[PDB]
């Protein structure tokens, strides 16, 4: 059911195999009590990955402008314990990142045993915009791509484990979304005008998405999660994580003393 | 019971004893959780205001002893902010690498850029706290690093980073209620450890070290003293705290170079 949003190896894939509002027939009430739910063993299961510290998750959010990255991240990701989680998010590379291999400045930012870590955008960056604008051409995307899954085995691995996924919207959605951001004050600083060239090259970024999902293995999948309900993105995003951290299965470590003989004074 | 009341007035003496371990301000459990809810809101409003901003940052400083709460108050206070405007920094015990810098080496890489929320869940004051009631600096020591803590604190004052210290103010009973209940729950053995037990029989050193960290609170770099039994009253209290800070710092929205109204999205 969850997997039928997993991207299947081997195989190329279209965007528009999914549909971008799925529900799975679930009220928004019945699913953002489920949300609060899986919550709770997010949680748990969180700790236990903490305590444990022989493993570690990265969960990388790749979208378009307005798809919701920054809300499954404060929704979701918000279960855990901050403690416990490492957010990073990229930006325009710097000058002294540009002096560097694309991986230098993601590489460095790959989670240490018992974390998880949020890639709010990512590596793949260097093969999205970069691509849609001519900075760099096909056979350099290609090597790039190939980098990239080594640098994910790498992680894997290192008992990384990797779990990307694609916020999938409508380009009625993201016009919607963007059209608030104008109409509200309290949000013009999130709107660039600039960035509507983006909008102009929509079927260019599906082409470098769809090129991009092509790193999806057994072992390093992506997911194409449909986004334009905000509650069953967050549903969604939820039952990937907990079905991810389940399998990771960290345990509580042994301990060094007997808990029943310890006196408080 | 007001929140200036649990601020430490800039001077040379603090006693702990001034405060009570188990305020509530008259408040029910289910008010005072009522409150801290719309104060989470407006908590989350400010805090997009000065990441919008860009010109501020707020440093919080969580210093306080084991089962104190300040796992809890990151979780549930710092937890309003948006993430992506908040950077955490729990800081442990020493790498050899850090101990081969000065003791502020470690602690000045994680201060906040300029739109950013920054937490120490312990801080540079840990330099002058347990190092203290273990004899490993002596008392000339650690005066010569609190003063190098607030001139540091002075620089970052200077650079717009509002600093907010804050001291968790627990009993010992609930302490050891606290504690107990981490042996009891199989879940929770992992992070039991019978060898801090040792610090709670020190209990009254580190009053002393933790009174002597507290004459660092200026007008511009305040310590607060948080009454925090009531694990619900220590999240009110700090939300108030914070809330202050940032209305105070009173980040603006930027100026924009377009005209919303004249922008045609296709
Ligand atoms: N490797 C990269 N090369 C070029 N641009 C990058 C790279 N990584 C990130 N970026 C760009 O940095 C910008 C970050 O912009 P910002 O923080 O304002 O968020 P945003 O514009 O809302 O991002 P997004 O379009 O993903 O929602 C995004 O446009 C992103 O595409
Ligand atoms: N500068 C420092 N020098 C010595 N020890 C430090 C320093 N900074 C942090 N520590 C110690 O690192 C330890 C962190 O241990 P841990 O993450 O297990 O949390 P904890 O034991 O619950 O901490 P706490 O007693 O503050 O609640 C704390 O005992 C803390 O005192
Ligand atoms: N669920 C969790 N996820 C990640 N790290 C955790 C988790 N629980 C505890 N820790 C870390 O383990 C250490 C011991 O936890 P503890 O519960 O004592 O928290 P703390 O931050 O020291 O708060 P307190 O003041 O209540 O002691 C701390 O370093 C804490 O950051
Ligand atoms: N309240 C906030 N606090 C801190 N940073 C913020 C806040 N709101 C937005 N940002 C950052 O500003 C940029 C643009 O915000 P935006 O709402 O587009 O977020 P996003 O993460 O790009 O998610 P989306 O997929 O919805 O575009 C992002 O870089 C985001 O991290
Ligand atoms: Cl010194
Ligand atoms: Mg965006
Ligand atoms: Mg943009
Ligand atoms: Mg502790
Ligand atoms: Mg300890």
């Amino acid at each position: 059911d969850i997997d039928n949003y997993r991207v299947k190896p081997g195989k190329r894939v279209k965007l528009s195999d999914w549909a971008t509002n799925d529900d799975a027939g679930l009220s928004k009430e019945e699913g953002q009590a489920q949300t609060a739910k899986l919550a709770g063993e997010l949680a748990e299961w969180q700790e236990r990955l903490y305590a444990e510290g022989k493993q570690s998750l990265l969960l990388i959010l790749q979208a378009r402008d307005a798809a919701g990255k920054d809300g499954a991240v404060k929704k979701v990701i918000g279960a855990f314990n901050p403690a416990g989680v490492q957010i990073t998010s990229f930006k325009q590379p710097s000058a002294e990142e540009l002096s560097h291999d694309f991986l230098w400045r993601i590489h460095q930012k790959a989670p240490a045993k018992g974390y998880v870590g949020v890639f709010n955008r990512s590596q793949y960056e260097d093969v999205l915009v970069t691509r849609v604008y001519d900075m760099i051409d096909d056979k350099t995307a290609k090597r790039r791509l190939e980098h990239i899954r080594h640098f994910e085995e790498l992680l894997t691995d290192n008992a990384t484990r990797i779990v990307k996924v694609y916020l999938h919207i409508s380009p009625e959605e993201q016009k919607e979304r963007l059209q608030a951001r104008l109409d509200n004050p309290g949000k013009h600083w999130k709107f660039n005008p600039g960035d509507l060239k983006d909008r102009s090259n929509w079927d260019k970024f599906n082409d470098v998405y769809e090129d991009a999902l092509t790193t999806s293995t057994d072992d390093a999948p992506w997911y194409v999660v449909p986004a334009d309900r905000k509650w069953y993105r967050d549903l969604v995003l939820s039952h990937i994580l907990l079905g991810a951290l389940k399998d990771m299965n960290p345990q509580f470590p042994a301990i060094d003393y007997d808990p029943s003989k310890v006196v408080i004074h």
